[PDB]
This record gives C-alpha cells, structure tokens and sequence, in this order.
C-alpha cells in the first residue's frame, strides 16, 4: 500500500494539513492519467458524471495501488513553518477575532513548493487557506497586471511619472486611496511604495488603449481571470486567487522574468517502478529580463521604504543578518481591509502570506502594516533557522539588457523643448536615470509626459514645473 | 571608611586615598559635588567668595579628602539589576550601531519620572577601550528633539496653538538669505502640529519660535526651571537645536518632565550621603516644579505617542514589537534628533514611570550614516528597553498617558485649524466651511474663530496660495 514522501524520500504517510493537501495533489495527478490511459475525450471530461467516476476512481488508485508519491516539501522546512505559526500565530490576533493565515515558500528556479501554513491550527479549522482559500490580491496585482506590463511593452520606465490627481470612474464615483481622493503627479517608485490606485488605474486603461494582450501575460502565469473589462482590475478588483496562486506569480517576476508553474508533487511510481506522472519543467519567459529586473528594484523599496510595512525593521531586530538579505516585495489591503497581503522574494525563495477572515469580516486597520508583516519576519527567520542558507545571499541586479536613460526627475522623460499653451519653454532641471525594457529607453519630454492626467491636471503640474526654472 | 551603594544598600566600591567603572566615576564625582555644598555652607561662604577659583579648588580637594578619610555611607539611586542589565545590553547589542563610520558611541539614561532618580545608564560603548562618559559628560546639540520643549510645548502652554494647530511649511530663508532646510526639503505647505511632528519639519518650528519672541514670552524662564543652560536665546535655529549643547542626563530631565504630566523633578544619582556619627550631611530634596500646565503637557504625550507610532523617522515600534509585543504596547511617546550633517542622533522614549533619553554619535563628531538614528538607534534602544523589562518586568508599567481634565476641547476646521466661520479673503467675504476635527488647547477658551492668518508663520503668498486651495473644496 501506498506512500507520500518529503522531497528526501521521507515518509510523510500511507494512505495533517500536509496529508491533504500532498494528497489532493496526488490525486489530481492520478485523475490526469487515468483520464488519459482510458483515452477519455475532452468532451467526456466535462461531464460532471465522468469526473466523478474519475476523481473516485483516482483516489481508489492511491489506496489499492502500491504508489510512492514524491512530494516536493522540505521536511525541517515545513515543520519549522508549522512550528512558527503554532508559536506566533497570536500576533495577527488584533480584536477582530481570529485571524486565519495562508503562506506558501517556493523555490524560485523549479516552481516546486517548499513548505506552507495552511491555518492557524487545522485541528480547529480545516480550511487550506494557502491552498484553497480564494481572496481578492488586491494591491499586489499591480506589479503584475499594470505596472509589469507597461514596462515590458515599452510604454513606462523606471522613473516615469504617473497622474495621483483625483479623478472618478465612469459612474462618477471618486477613484480612492485609504480616505483620499490623490494628491498630484508622482514617479512609479512612489506610486508603487504608498500603493496609490488612480495611478494604477492609468496604467491598465494605457494598455488597453495600446491593445495590450494583458490575458496572454496573467494565463503564462496561471491566472483564471473570468473578466478584464473592469476599471479596478488592476488594483484587484474582480480577481480571486489562492496564495499557491499568486506567490507563483511573484516567483515569475523574481525568476527574472521566467514562470515555472507551481507544484507540491514532482513524481508518481507504480509498485514496479514505472513512472505514471512526473514534473516536466516547462520555464516559460512572461516577462523580459529588463522588466523583472527593473521590477526587482522597484519593489527592494517598497520593502525599504517602509511605507505600507514594517517587515524590514521587525525583520532586523529579530535577524540582521537575515535582514541582509536582497530582499523585495509587495503589500495587499483590500478596500474594507477585509484581507492582507505581504510578498517576499529573495533570488532565491518567493514567500506569499495572505491573512483575514473566513467569513469576509475586516481586520483591524495595521493588520496588514504592522501584524502580518511581524508575523512573516518570525515565520521568515523560523525558515532560516530550519534550514540556514536557503534564502540564499545572492542580490538581484538589472539585466544587461536593461537601456538606461538621462530624464528629468520633473517630466520622466528627457529634456527638449515643450509648448506651453503658446509660449514653447526650453525644459531644463535635474535628472535621473531612469530604467526602460525597450530598445531606445525614454521618449523627449511631451505636454502629456506622464500616465494620466486631465488638462487642468497638466496646466497645474506644468505650472510648478515652469515656475521651477 | 568609605562606602557607595545601589539603591537596596549593596556596596558598589569602597573609597579610601589612591597612591601616587563608570558607575564608580560617576557617582563618586556627584557625591564630591554634595559633599562640597555641605563643607561650603557649613563653613558659611557665600556666593560672592564661592565665585572665586582658588576657593573652589580649595572646596573640592576638602571634598574629595572628606569622603576618602570619613566613614561616610553614600546612597545612590542606582538599581543594581537594571544597570547591569543595560551594561549587558550595550556588550550584547551595541554592535547594532556600527553602520560603516566607525565605532559608533552611546549614551543612554533610565530616569524615574516621579522623582528625577537616575536608575542605570549606559556611558559608552567599553569603558576598557574608551572612557568618555556619553550618558554625563558629553555635551551635543539635541537637533529636533529640541522642538516639543522649546516651540510647541510652551506655545501650547502660552495658548498660542492647539493640538491640530496649522502651522506654514512652505519656503522661507533666514535673515542672511539662506533657505530654511529640511534633509533636501526646501519645504512643502500648511501643515497639522501633528505632521510637523512626526516629519519634524524645521519651518513650523522655526516660526513657532518667532511667535514666541513677537509675544514676549519667557522661552528662558520654562528651560531654566529644567536646568537647561543655553547661553543664547537670539538664533533662529534655536528650536532645531541651533546653539545648544547638552548631556543625555539633563536632556532626559526634559523629557521627564513632559512625561511627568509637566511637573519637573531634578535629576540626581545621589539620594543619601550619611557620616559614621549619624550626621545625615545630604539628603535629596524632593522639589517638584510645575514648568509646564498638566494641560500642555498630557496634550504633547498624545503628540508624541504618534511621533512613534508614525513611524515615520524611527523604527522603533516596529523592533520592539518584534522583541516584546506586550512591552510594545505599553505607552510609548518619544521624539528624534538628528543634527544636520547626521553627526548626532537622539531617541528619547517615556511611559508614564520612566524616561530613557538616548544619544549615538562620534567622539571626534565626523558624520554617521543616514539611517542611524532612524534604524540603527532605534534597534539597539529597542532592545535596551527589553532588556530593561527582563531585569525588571513592571518596572515600565502598564499605566497610560491620558489628557488632564483641564484640557480645553474645541471642534476646528482641519483646514484652517480655527473654529468655522466667515472670512474676509481678498475683497470677497467667504463662508468658511467642510470637515472639523477635535483640537486640544491648554488655555480657558480654546480655538479662535478662523482669521485669514490662520497659521502659524506664512508669507502674503503663501496665504493666497492656501486660501486659493482652501476656497476651492468648498
Ligand atoms: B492596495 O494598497 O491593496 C489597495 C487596493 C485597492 N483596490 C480596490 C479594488 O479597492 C484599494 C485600496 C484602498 O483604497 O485602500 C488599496
Ligand atoms: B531634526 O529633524 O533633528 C533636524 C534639525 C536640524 N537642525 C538644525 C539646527 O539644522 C536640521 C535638520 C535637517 O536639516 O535635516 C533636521
Ligand atoms: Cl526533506
Ligand atoms: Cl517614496
Ligand atoms: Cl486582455
Ligand atoms: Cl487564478
Ligand atoms: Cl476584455
Ligand atoms: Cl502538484
Ligand atoms: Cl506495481
Ligand atoms: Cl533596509
Ligand atoms: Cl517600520
Ligand atoms: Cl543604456
Ligand atoms: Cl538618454
Ligand atoms: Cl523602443
Ligand atoms: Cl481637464
Ligand atoms: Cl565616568
Ligand atoms: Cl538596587
Ligand atoms: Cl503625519
Ligand atoms: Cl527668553
Ligand atoms: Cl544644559
Ligand atoms: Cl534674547
Ligand atoms: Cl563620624
Ligand atoms: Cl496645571
Ligand atoms: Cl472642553
Ligand atoms: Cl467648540
Ligand atoms: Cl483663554
Ligand atoms: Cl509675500
Ligand atoms: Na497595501
Ligand atoms: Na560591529
Ligand atoms: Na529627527
């Protein structure tokens, strides 16, 4: 009879969070291949009746059969991974109830799945919220589905300037972020630190006036997104993803650009030794080296700038060393601050960890800033300890690829001569590099030089901006 | 002979005559200063003859000889447990400072705010390697740790502004033609108190101090009563810390008395120094001093409970949390220096029983990085407080800051910071009107109604600008 193994040859079980999950897994694997031994058609299926035949005939297969399925988890990994969240759990507790927890610790080269927390304690609650659960990313949709793209099409660099004025939706329903209606124009760095949405907006609404396969750039990456006609989409909005899900997505990013698809089983071998299912890596570039790279160092400062958390500081008191480490990421708050997210990457590893409520509640306001984001310095350094250099030292850097430019910090874009309302003004102040993922880096300063922007909107950023020479 | 204790009696050193360990130096020298007061007024000098150098010099070689040759037990308010535990901090911790400028120095002092009692400090990195006591020798500019003292505290207690005061961060040069800096701010627009603080932005100090001197007030008369010795008061800078210089102990002093709800009590590491005959020859005087109003100071602790919890230019919530989530949530207020070539940084920290002032730096004063106040300082104080709590885990208390009764409530145009009302903006008389916010003031009748100069500090087109925007949202 059969066995499920750590990465190591382990055995886990024959046939608790980790058996289930390792087993559904298994069996989804089971089911393929029996489907094909049997030549079911494509339309066969989508029968529900055959399906069922073939997921009871899939999990008989693992009882009766004498398989051993290779999983691809880390024994001192993961258990130290339960450990954590059994001794540290409690710090996402704030008033709210309890706070139920999701991460998935992935291997940035293979896709395979190191360890993961699936609940604060499944003989309370069986709900896989690292598996199965789906929530709204919310925020950390952006990298990907708005700003990632941009680049990648060659329609945005590193220090382009996107419009944070206040501007509605198409009911007329003010754009919000937090309790404000914008501020004015902005650089991709800040817009990406403090997690402003108008920006975001502008972006996505770029690429679908460009024509932007965007649905070509989130199924590379495995994302089920049933509808990309919505304004918000880009700030989560009409998205759903479990957290296995979504940290593959920011692996891609992190692999430099490169996807490889999510797995927690690498091979299935009958009791003689014939091989039934195993892993077939399939890299799959989504976006260019220019772009994860210059996204890469974007997102070293959202972590840096402690905006939107305080990882990088509890990080620090609990390891300085660990804190070291090149780490980037992301943060998520949904608009009722209903569910958090925090994305860590090191070249190495991805760590996705998403927290809130079974039943949709809100979490207290810093759950996100400040709990969570302790929460996963103790679950960070509690992988660490388990297994001391698998975050690794390495630093991310730009892809020689990456073409360089000298913009003004003001415009984004190179200095040239621009017409303001009549008067032509010579644009002249201090620059920057910024960082593009096109053949000839910035465009010459335009009127328009920024994502976004009503006409008012630019005779008042114009206005600073002649006034400042 | 000769005997300096801890506070429970335990003997910390004998004194006897040398031939021909800050602990030791430190508490020793502040008992030869009481000793001295004592054989003086015994003697009956005066301050006409104490002025005179060959007289003090006389005062204290009689001091020194008197406590090395007496049976005189000393009584310091040094808590054994405590101290070691901050000498075992600094060993264990202090590394987390060095930032790439070098050895960086430390001072740090754990006073009691009831009674001004010192009780334990840090004085170096390793007394071994270097012997400048940073926690009571030391002296440097406390930057913009300064401000909540020197501006905003006493025009608060002078009812010149309340909590959700607007004050001018736009543009503004000194008198010579320089800008007003702020890192490579050269400034922003209408700000809350609250922002100023928590950015501790330069310009709405430096107005508020001008306000101060337009109104007369006795700037001199409140840092006195604290024992701050500043030799002059006509600089602009003064509230960022321009031309002032002072030890982590006194500095401390000043963040006491705002904890202890404005009520100063002298610092002092002595408590008791007895003779064998049982002359009590010093005994330290509890001397409470009401400098600041309960209502101006309960207000600042609400300021500077958010200061910290900010975040914005200190981690130090963040790595306390980390380290001791239940010390973490007791109530922390605080504010930051930093001088303005990063050569000094400070972090001064109160819950309602205790003040810890901290100041990191160099001894030569070459610059520190960038952060090291921001992280670096506020990582090592985070873990000198836990370990402050492990030798002793109530001693910080669970007690919370909370607004004297006295406190004047007022509803306030967030604007404007100033009740709703009309106003006269250029020709045209306007209905100044949108979203209020509770302002606590320390005076009897709170806000004014908002005037067309409804901030504190701002030239003729800063205000235009502001109304412009502010005639807008409405
Ligand atoms: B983000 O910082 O997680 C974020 C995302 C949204 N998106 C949507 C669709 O509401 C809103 C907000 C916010 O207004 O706070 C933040
Ligand atoms: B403060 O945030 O510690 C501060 C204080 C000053 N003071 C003086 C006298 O220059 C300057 C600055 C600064 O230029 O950043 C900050
Ligand atoms: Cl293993
Ligand atoms: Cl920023
Ligand atoms: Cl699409
Ligand atoms: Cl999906
Ligand atoms: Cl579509
Ligand atoms: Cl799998
Ligand atoms: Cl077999
Ligand atoms: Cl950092
Ligand atoms: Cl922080
Ligand atoms: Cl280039
Ligand atoms: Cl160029
Ligand atoms: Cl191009
Ligand atoms: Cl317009
Ligand atoms: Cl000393
Ligand atoms: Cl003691
Ligand atoms: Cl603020
Ligand atoms: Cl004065
Ligand atoms: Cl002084
Ligand atoms: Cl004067
Ligand atoms: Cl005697
Ligand atoms: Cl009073
Ligand atoms: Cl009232
Ligand atoms: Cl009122
Ligand atoms: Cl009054
Ligand atoms: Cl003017
Ligand atoms: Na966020
Ligand atoms: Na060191
Ligand atoms: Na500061």
């Amino acid at each position: 009879i059969s066995e499920i193994t750590y990465s190591d040859g382990t055995v886990i079980a024959s046939i608790d969070y980790l058996y289930f999950t390792t087993l559904a897994e298994a069996q989804e694997r089971m089911y393929d291949y029996l489907a094909q031994r049997d030549n079911v058609s494509a339309k066969e299926l989508k029968n529900e009746a055959t399906q069922k035949f073939y997921r009871d005939l899939a999990a008989k297969e693992i009882e009766n059969g004498g398989y051993k399925i290779t999983t691809t988890i880390d024994q001192k990994i993961h258990s130290a991974m339960q450990s954590a969240v059994a001794d540290y759990g409690y710090l996402l507790d704030d008033g709210t109830g309890r706070v139920e927890v999701g991460n998935v610790l992935m291997d940035n080269q293979t896709g395979a799945i190191l360890g993961f927390v699936g609940g604060r304690n499944y003989q309370e609650n069986q709900n896989n919220h690292a598996f199965d659960t789906k929530r709204s990313p919310a925020s950390t949709t952006k990298p990907l589905l708005a700003y990632g793209i941009a680049i990648d099409q060659g329609l945005m660099g590193s220090e382009t300037i996107l419009s944070n004025y206040p501007t509605n939706f198409a009911n007329g329903n003010p754009i919000m972020y937090a309790n404000s209606k914008g501020t004015g124009m902005m650089t991709l760095g800040e817009a990406l630190n403090y997690s402003w949405n108008i920006p975001a907006y502008w972006t996505y609404r770029m690429l679908r006036e460009n024509g932007v396969d965007v649905k070509g750039y989130m199924e590379k990456m495995g994302y089920e997104i049933p509808e990309y006609g919505i304004e918000s989409l880009p700030m989560g909005g009409g998205i759903e993803v479990t957290v296995a899900q979504h940290t593959n997505g920011y692996q891609t990013l992190a692999n430099n650009g490169v996807y490889h698809q999510k797995h927690v089983i690498s091979k299935i071998e009958a009791a003689d030794g014939r091989v039934v299912y195993e892993y077939q890596d399939k890299p799959v570039q989504v976006y260019s080296k220019a772009t994860a790279t210059i996204m890469q160092g974007l997102l070293r400062e959202v972590l840096s700038s402690r905006v939107t958390t305080t990882f990088k500081s509890n990080l620090t008191s609990l390891n300085p060393t660990l804190a070291n480490a090149d780490w980037i990421g992301k943060t998520g708050t949904t608009g009722q601050d209903e569910n958090m997210w925090l994305m860590l990457s090191t070249p190495r590893l991805t760590l996705g960890g998403w927290i809130g409520h079974d039943d949709n509640h809100s979490l207290s306001q810093q759950a996100g800033y400040s709990n969570n984001s302790n929460y996963m310095a103790h679950l960070v350094n509690a992988i660490q300890q388990a297994s001391p250099s698998i975050w690794g030292n390495e630093r991310f850097a730009l892809d020689p690829s990456v073409v360089k430019s000298e913009v003004l910090k003001s415009t984004g874009q190179k200095p040239g001569k621009v017409s303001v309302e009549g008067k032509e003004v010579e644009v002249t102040g201090s620059t920057v590099t910024s960082y593009w993922a096109n053949k000839s880096g910035a465009p010459a300063t335009s009127y328009r030089f920024a994502i976004g922007g009503s006409d008012a909107d630019y005779q008042n950023a114009w206005s600073s901006i002649v006034g400042s020479l």
